[PDB]
C-alpha cells in the first residue's frame, strides 16, 4: 500500500526523534518499522511523486550480473557512482569548469584496460551478491544458490543473501544500507522481506521500494514463479530537516493507482529493453538536496 | 505487550497456510511479522504460560562466552540443545545403539521406540558430561551463534568480536547506524548443526534508552519465540547496565513465523488464558561487563504464571 509509505512520513514528523550529528546534519528518526506491498495490486512506484525508473532498474541490472565496473552503468546514462571513481582518478598517478570529468567518462566509455583499473568498485553488493569471499579463497554464490533453492526446495526457510560482513564493513566508505534479504515461497507464489538498517526516508525509501519489488519480480520470472508480497523492514528510519517541506508538500497530495510492470517473454540476460512500466501517472517531481 | 505476541498466534491459527517443512513436522505459516516491546513496561517473560527464565540465561551466558559445545548447558540441566548434537551422535560411525532414523517423529507415535530413545539419549549426556573426548567430538554444533558473535573468522588468520566492538561503539558512538551483529556467515553455514533461527540484530539510541530489533529468519511460534523474546529482552538490559543507559523497546521482526501442526492445541489452551503483569528483572550492581555475568546474577520476580504447556521440539 502506498499509503504505508504516507503514514511513516507522517510518523517521523508526529514523533520521530531530533538529532544532530557531529557535522551538523539533523534528523527526525524512528527505530522498527515494517510496510507490506502486495505486487499483484500494482509495481509500487510511487505515484504521489515522479520517481525514474531508469536509473532504478540499471542500478539493478548492474548487480545481478555481479558487476563491480561503472562501464555497464555510463553505458546506459547512469551518473550514480561515478563520483567515486572519479575522486580516485585525480588523486592517482596519470593525470574554472571541470571538462576532465568527460575526458575520464569518455576514456572508460571508450578504451581496453583503462576501464578495468579505474572504473572497478570492488566491494558492493554485485559482488556480495554474487561472489563472497572465503577463507580458502574460493567464492559464494549466493544469489544464483537461493535461485535454485527456490526452484528445487520451495519450502525453505533458509532463501538467504547477505550484504553484511563484518571483516570488511569498518574499512568500507559506503557500508551496505541494504543489510540482508529472505525470499519465500507458498503457493506458487514469490515473496521477499528486506531488512534495511538505514534509511533515507524522503530520497532512499522511495528508490529502495521499486528496486525490491523489480527484484522479486525477476526472481518470480526466473522460477516460473506468481508475484506474492514485498515486506520492507526497516532499522534506522531518518527525515532528514531539510526534507520537511518536501515531505508535507507529498501528504498533501492524493494517491493514484500503482501502474503496471511488464516483462519479455533467463534474467541474466535481460537489459533495458525487457522491463516497462505501464499506466504510470505521478505528482510531479518534487527536488531536494541531497 | 504479551498481547503483540498472542495477537501473533492466533493470526496464524487464522490464516496461516500449510506448509512442508525440513523436519517433516508440518506447519501453517505467515511471511512479515513485526511485534513491539516496550521493557520498561515489564520484563517480557510470557505470563500466559509458564517458561523456564533458568534456560533462557544458560543459553544466553553460553552465547556470550563464545561457546558452541553443549558441555556447558548440560552442567546446568540445559537439555535445548541435545537433539542436534545427538543427531550427529548417531549418524556418526561411532553409533553401536538401536537405530535412530527420524527419532524425533517416531517417539511420538511408538512407546517402545520411545523408551530406547530415551535410553539412548540418558547415554549421549553422560558420555557428554564425563568422557572429555567424546565431549569434544559429540558436543560440537560448529559455529553457531557463540562462533559468530565472539568469534567471526577472518580470510587473513585471525577473528573479529563482533558483539564486544559493537557494545563499545553504543558507548563512544550511540547515534551509529550500524549497530549491528550478524549471525549468518554464509561460509559456516552448512556446517553448522542449524542455521540460525534468530539470524542478526542492531541496536539504536535516544534520551538516554537503549532499543534492540531482532531480525528472525525462522520463527517457531509456540516453543521458541517466547525463549527469543525473553533472550533478546535480557541482552538488551545487560548492554543498557554496562553502557549506564536505561532500556527502550524490543523490536522482534520475523521472516517466516510458524506454527507446527503439532503445536496448535497448545496455542488455542493458551489464548484461553488471561494475562498477568510481567515480572521484573533484577541484576547484580556489582558487575561492569556484558561477559562478566554469571547464573545467579541475574534472577527474575514476581513472576506469576499460568501453568506449564507441554509440546513436542520439531527435530
Ligand atoms: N524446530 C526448532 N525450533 C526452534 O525454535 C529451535 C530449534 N528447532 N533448534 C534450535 C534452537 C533451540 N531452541 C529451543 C528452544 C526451546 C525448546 C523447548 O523445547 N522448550 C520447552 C522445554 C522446556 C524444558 O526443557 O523444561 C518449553 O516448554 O518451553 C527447544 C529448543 N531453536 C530456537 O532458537
Amino acid at each position: 500500500m502506498e499509503e504505508a509509505y504516507l503514514a511513516l512520513g507522517k510518523k517521523i514528523l508526529e514523533e520521530g526523534h531530533f538529532k544532530e550529528d557531529r557535522t551538523g546534519t539533523g534528523t527526525y528518526s524512528l527505530f522498527g518499522y515494517q510496510m507490506r506491498f502486495d505486487l499483484a495490486k500494482g509495481f509500487p512506484l510511487l505515484t504521489t511523486k515522479r520517481v525514474p525508473f531508469g536509473l532504478i532498474k540499471s542500478e539493478l541490472l548492474w548487480f545481478l550480473k555481479g558487476d563491480t565496473n561503472i562501464r555497464y552503468l555510463l553505458e546506459r546514462n547512469n551518473h550514480i557512482w561515478d563520483e567515486w571513481a572519479f575522486e580516485r582518478y585525480v588523486k592517482s598517478a596519470d593525470y574554472q569548469y571541470k571538462e576532465e570529468h568527460q575526458k575520464f567518462c569518455d576514456a572508460i566509455l571508450n578504451d581496453a584496460e583503462f576501464a578495468e583499473k579505474y572504473g572497478e568498485l570492488g566491494n558492493i553488493y554485485g559482488a556480495q551478491w554474487r561472489h563472497w569471499e572465503t577463507k580458502d579463497g574460493s567464492f559464494i554464490d549466493q544469489l544464483a544458490n537461493v535461485i535454485e533453492m527456490i526452484k528445487t526446495n520451495p519450502d525453505s526457510r533458509r532463501l538467504i543473501v547477505s550484504a553484511w560482513n563484518p571483516e570488511d564493513v569498518p574499512s568500507m566508505a559506503l557500508p551496505p544500507c541494504h543489510t540482508m534479504f529472505q525470499f519465500y515461497v507458498n503457493e506458487g507464489k514469490l515473496s521477499c522481506q528486506l531488512y534495511q538498517r538505514s534509511a533515507d526516508v524522503f530520497l532512499g525509501v522511495p528508490f529502495n521500494i521499486a528496486s525490491y519489488a523489480l527484484l522479486t519480480h525477476l526472481i518470480a520470472h526466473e522460477t516460473g514463479l506468481e508475484v506474492g508480497e514485498f515486506v520492507h523492514t526497516l532499522g534506522d528510519a531518518h527525515l532528514y530537516q531539510n526534507h520537511v517541506e518536501q515531505m508535507q508538500e507529498q501528504l498533501s497530495r492524493e494517491v493514484r493507482s500503482f501502474p503496471t510492470l511488464v516483462l519479455n517473454p533467463s534474467v541474466f540476460d535481460f537489459d533495458m529493453e525487457d522491463i516497462k512500466v505501464e499506466g504510470y501517472d505521478p505528482h510531479p517531481t518534487i527536488k531536494a538536496p541531497i
